[PDB]
C-alpha cells in the first residue's frame, strides 16, 4: 500500500531517505516522508537529498511528488529496476558514496550488471570513503553473495566537489549467511595519510603520531595533484583473522596534524578495547545487505543512532527483524 515514514525526528534527508528509497526500489512498495528537515535553519530537502531522489528515480523509472528544494514531504513510487551505466552529480554539496550507498543495493537486484559514476565530495567526514567500501564493506558483501567494486577515480576533499568515484556491481546469484563475532588476532595496522596542496612535513607529523601509538607494518603516505586540494586524511587499516576494518579521519583548516592524528589513535583504540569484528560504522552498513539475505548476525561494542535507524527502516519495508543481546559490553545484532 503506502509506508509511511517520519521526516522530523531526525535523518529524514539522510539515512531514512537513502534506506527507504532503496527499501523501495527493491520491494516495489511506495513510501511517503514527511516533516522532512523541519527544525533545521534551511529545512526540506536540500540539494543533496535531491541527487538521491533523482538518482533513485532514474534506476526505477519512479513517480515522485515534492522532490523540491526545501520541500518536507515526498512521495515516491517506484516502477522496476534497470539495470545499466548511470553517472550522477552530487557536487560539493554531498557525498559521492552516500549516492552509491542509496542505489547500489537496488542494482544488486537488477535485470543485469551496472556501473554508477557518481562526482562530488569524496573525504567527507559523515560518509564511507571509498577505501573503506573497497576494503572494508565490499569483502563482506562479497561474502552475502553480493558482488561490487568500488574505485576512486579523483579526490575532491570537503568541502569543494570534482572529486569521482565509480562502482561495478552485478545482480546477486544466491544470497549467504554471514556470522561475524570476535576480531581474532590482529595480522597487520597500516598508517596511511593522503596530502593535496598540503605539505609534506604534516603526513610526516602524522604518520609519527600513528606510530607513537602502535606498531604499524605499513605506513603510506601519497601526495595528489595540486587541483585536487587542498585536503588531508590520515587513515589506520586493521587487518584480523576474521574482518578488515578501517578508520579516517580528515584534516580540517585551523587543526593542527598531531591533532588530527590524535583524534584518528582515539578512535582505533576505542576499537581494539572491545572484542567484537565489525566496527561502529561498518554495523550499520551491514543491515540492509544481510536483511536482504534474510540471516546474518555480527558483534558490535556500541550500537549507534545509524545502526537502530536501519534496522526500524528496514522492519517497515520486509518481514525480517532483528534481536539485539548484549553480552559483557558487546551487542550481538542478529536476524531473528
Ligand atoms: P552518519 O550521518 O554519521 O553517517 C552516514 C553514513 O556514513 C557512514 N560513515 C560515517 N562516518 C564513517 C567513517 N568514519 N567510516 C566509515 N563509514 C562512515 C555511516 O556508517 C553511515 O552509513
Ligand atoms: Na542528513
Amino acid at each position: 500500500r503506502m509506508i509511511a515514514l517520519d521526516g522530523a525526528q531526525g535523518e529524514g534527508g539522510g539515512q531514512i531517505l537513502r534506506s527507504a528509497l532503496s527499501l523501495s526500489m527493491i520491494t516495489g512498495q511506495p513510501f511517503t516522508i514527511t516533516s522532512i528537515r523541519a527544525g533545521r535553519a534551511k529545512p526540506g530537502l536540500l540539494r543533496q537529498h535531491l541527487t538521491a531522489v533523482k538518482a533513485a528515480t532514474e534506476i526505477c523509472g519512479a513517480t515522485v511528488e515534492g522532490a523540491e528544494l526545501g520541500s518536507q514531504r515526498l512521495l515516491f513510487r517506484p516502477g522496476t529496476v534497470r539495470g545499466g551505466d548511470y553517472r550522477f552529480a552530487i557536487g560539493s554539496a554531498g557525498s559521492c558514496t552516500l549516492v552509491l550507498q542509496t542505489v547500489l543495493p537496488a542494482l544488486w537486484f537488477a535485470d543485469g550488471p551496472s556501473r554508477v559514476e557518481v562526482s562530488g565530495g569524496t573525504d567527507n567526514p559523515s560518509a564511507p570513503p571509498a577505501d573503506f567500501i573497497r576494503r572494508v564493506l565490499e569483502p563482506l558483501l562479497a561474502k552475502i553473495g553480493i558482488h561490487q567494486q568500488t574505485t576512486l577515480l579523483r579526490h575532491g576533499f570537503y568541502p569543494a566537489g570534482g572529486g569521482v568515484v565509480a562502482t561495478e556491481v552485478s545482480p546477486v546469484a544466491s544470497f549467504n549467511t554471514l556470522q561475524l563475532g570476535e576480531r581474532g588476532n590482529i595480522v597487520q595496522m597500516r598508517g596511511e595519510v593522503l596530502l593535496a596542496g598540503v605539505p609534506r612535513h604534516v603526513a610526516e607529523r602524522e604518520i609519527a603520531t600513528l606510530a607513537g601509538s602502535f606498531s604499524l607494518h605499513e605506513q603510506n603516505i601519497h601526495n595528489l595533484p595540486r587541483d585536487q586540494g587542498p585536503g588531508n586524511t590520515v587513515s589506520l587499516e586493521v587487518e584480523s583473522e576474521n574482518i578488515t576494518e578501517r578508520f579516517f579521519v580528515v584534516g580540517e583548516k585551523r587543526v593542527s596534524a598531531e591533532v588530527v592524528a590524535a583524534q584518528l589513535v582515539k578512535e582505533v583504540k576505542r576499537y581494539l578495547a572491545s572484542t567484537a569484528a565489525v566496527g561502529e560504522y561498518l554495523a550499520d552498513q551491514l543491515v540492509l545487505p544481510m536483511a536482504l539475505a534474510g540471516a546474518g548476525e555480527f558483534t558490535v561494542a556500541h550500537p549507534s543512532c545509524h545502526l537502530l535507524t536501519n534496522i526500524a527502516v528496514v522492519e517497515r519495508f520486509l518481514p525480517v527483524r532483528f534481536s539485539l543481546i548484549e553480552t559483557d559490553g558487546v551487542t550481538r545484532v542478529s536476524i531473528e
